[PDB]
């Protein structure tokens, strides 16, 4: 690990209805909810440093307990404006059950941005309680 930012970092931009919220049960006590139904609705985490510029990976942690039997969520990254990878976040069966996943990353030295969303109407990202980075 060579950074850990919580999605609620004051330094980060929220957008739409995209929401801080406390859970005791989450790191920092909260966590960025709403995130999807429209890609104005989105976390980005600012100034995520690292010294060399390469592939990383970006720790997720984040809740989903969304059923339809229970579902993936899906959602969309996008590392310093550049294009969207999306990856499918498992069910942790608990809105207050945080697992976490990985997802590489290429980042540039200095400060980067990533943003999460989900473009799709009706289509949430998980809850995301914080990331990490590791080299
Ligand atoms: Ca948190
Ligand atoms: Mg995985």
């Amino acid at each position: 690990t060579i950074n850990v930012y919580e999605a609620e970092d004051p330094a980060n931009t929220l957008g739409g209805a995209a929401v801080r919220q406390r859970d005791n049960a989450a790191s920092g006590g909260q966590y960025v909810g709403w995130i999807g139904n429209g890609s104005n609705n989105y976390l980005q985490f600012n100034n995520v440093y690292v010294p060399q510029a390469g592939t990383y990976r970006m720790v997720v942690q984040f809740a989903n307990a969304e059923v339809f039997n229970v579902v993936d969520r899906y959602c969309s990254i996008s590392v310093n404006g550049g294009p969207e990878k999306g990856h499918y976040f498992f069910n942790t069966r608990g809105w207050n059950t945080y697992r976490t996943d990985i997802i590489d990353v290429y980042l540039n030295a200095g400060n980067n941005t990533i943003r999460f969303y989900n473009g799709t109407s009706g289509s949430y990202a998980p809850n995301i309680d914080k990331i990490a980075i590791a080299a």
